[PDB]
């Protein structure tokens, strides 16, 4: 009988260090990222089919259908990530015999949101197959596989932090070294600290970023072409990620906001398009309204912004942001990583 | 040294039965409500003061200051709920001796959202005092106190369901009887059911409702003046709340959507202003886009709508709602009730 599986994986806020996890920097100097998963998800669904076909459906409702063939599916530029996950699973776990199924995805945030959805989507597709095939893949293995599939098989450039947040969940401080070596440090944050942090964070969706590819290219060029000042901006991004991690472990909110301010200055100095006049206007208005610090989540150039605001100024900040283009929301963290469940069989 | 306490309490989605928990109906026939707390909060903060004064600050930033007097504060129509909570605590737990403090509130949703914020705000103010004074008030006692303060001391009409959701948290099926007797039934929903439900729910904020008072007045008049058909609509609201509860416990999503459709029809028939042409247009568009059921959370007339959509139509629904006036969000449930923490002393 037909099997139906669903999997979900949480999206993430990049709190600090983002950009240091990308190849040239992470391989040369070692990267640090502090991130935390939130209550918005990417999803994948597998439905086994009673016809000899394979169908792929994407979040923006592109759809491809193929006949059941004993060769890997071609990565032709349409739904490459879906096909690459399918190819890997059929080759490695099903002895190369095609499985008739429909693989679909959807997501609580669109592309370019600064919430890590591209890689989170790959993780959740892998997780659905883990559940379908009953695979003993541990969390490190799932995150590493997602990296391989996206960055190598599909050749899409980027870092490592999103694969780990989507898989592990929670607040994590990650260390990135050469030869694909990553250490995930789960942060066991005190309950009062988590509550205080949620009470002090405001999220603001500014619109779609089209800058991620350019920023990552620029940051990689900084290192390769030895751009001294821009490399030093990246060293600053790294330093402040460690300062922020220690601030959260110590419940030191003064140090937390200071590190976010320094981090944001460094991040903007690392690549030209991280911020722009539009983002700066919103940032300036938020600070005037009483926010103490803020930043763009993800590479930069648009997507979600996050602000730290003392509770007595929170409603004023929310009102102020209402006057700008974009959507305000609260910030609610999740402790669980990717999960799967069955609906049929 | 100065003490700082914060408390938070989750807001709630009224899944079924709302309106049957209000006095004339609940006292005469018994009410049923099924509700669930979500990841948006009301907050209260108490700061002890070093000057002989008391200050109250509201979510919309009204502010009152008074000198320290050994008489109850007058409920003059400005910040009555703040003053009434303060009055009760000073009289019952501090032998009538004034305490110098600032009591402030803020909230993740504005007034008229259909998320139960008015009563949730009272609960969270009580919880801050529970923490400040180290009171042994259990959950039933906190919810009952919040009812008394809001409905009796401040004379504001309404039901009982919000006090209980804010205090207890989670998915609850509540039974309301005469003489203020309430039974809270926590629903121990299977993990797959919760995940499936979140994957199938879409929230849509339509704007502020100004209809709550009118709807509740009308529903109360139905009973008092023996309006036969409108009373029978309310009996239907009640019946479908029980059907929906059993559907969730049995993981029966077909029965869940059928009960929501019948519930919504009954709810609209119980009071003239529950829906309107604007809400009906949005509802109609959501159904055409693929939603299977939907309703307004809270009394009606505006505020949050919720839609049940099969996962293969979810992104289409989200796109469609984008074309209407209001804000789309995912739906994420919380299991915890009201909580407090300390920042100073
Ligand atoms: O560049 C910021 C950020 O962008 C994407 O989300 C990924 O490539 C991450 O690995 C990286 O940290
Ligand atoms: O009338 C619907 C709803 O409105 C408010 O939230 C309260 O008065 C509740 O007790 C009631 O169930
Ligand atoms: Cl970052
Ligand atoms: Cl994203
Ligand atoms: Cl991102
Ligand atoms: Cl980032
Ligand atoms: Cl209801
Ligand atoms: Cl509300
Ligand atoms: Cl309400
Ligand atoms: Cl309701």
């Amino acid at each position: 009988n037909p099997t139906i599986i669903r999997a979900r994986a949480p999206l993430r806020l990049g709190l600090a260090g983002g950009g240091t996890d990308v190849a040239p920097y992470a391989d040369t100097f070692g990267g640090y990222v502090l991130n935390a998963t939130i209550d918005r998800y990417a999803y994948a669904v597998i439905k086994t089919l009673t016809i000899p076909a394979v169908r792929f459906v994407s979040t923006d409702q592109q759809v491809e259908k193929h006949q059941l063939i004993s060769e890997p599916l071609e990565l032709n530029g349409t739904l490459n990530l879906h096909k690459a996950v399918y190819n890997h699973m059929i080759r490695n776990y099903n002895h190369g015999k095609p499985i008739a199924l429909e693989l679909s995805t959807f997501c609580d945030a669109p592309a370019g949101s600064g919430l890590g959805s591209s890689s989170t989507l790959v993780v959740v597709m892998i997780k659905a197959f883990v559940e379908l095939l009953n695979l003993p893949l541990d969390d490190y293995a799932i995150a590493q596989l997602a990296y391989r599939i996206e960055r190598v098989d599909c050749g899409l450039a980027g870092g490592r932090q999103d694969q780990y947040s989507a898989t592990f969940g929670g607040f994590n401080f990650m260390e990135f070294y050469a030869a694909a070596r990553t250490i995930v440090n789960p942060l066991r944050i005190k309950n009062w600290v988590l509550c205080e942090l949620e009470a002090s964070l405001v999220l603001f969706y500014t619109g779609v970023s089209r800058e991620s590819a350019k920023i990552i290219q620029d940051q990689s060029d900084n290192v390769v072409s030895h751009k001294t000042a821009a490399i030093e901006a990246m060293h600053g991004i790294k330093r402040e990620a460690l300062v922020m991690k220690e601030a959260l472990l110590k419940g030191d909110f003064k140090a937390f906001v200071a590190s976010m301010r320094l981090g944001w200055d460094n991040k903007k100095n690392s690549a030209r398009t991280v911020s722009n006049a539009h983002i700066d206007e919103i940032y300036d208005a938020a600070i005037r309204a009483g926010a103490q610090a803020g930043k763009v989540s993800g590479a930069g150039g648009g997507g979600f912004m996050l602000f730290f605001v003392p509770t007595e100024k929170r409603m004023d900040l929310i009102r102020t942001l209402g006057e700008y283009d974009g959507q305000v929301s609260n910030c609610h963290f999740t402790k669980n990583g990717t999960q799967a469940w069955r609906i049929a069989n």
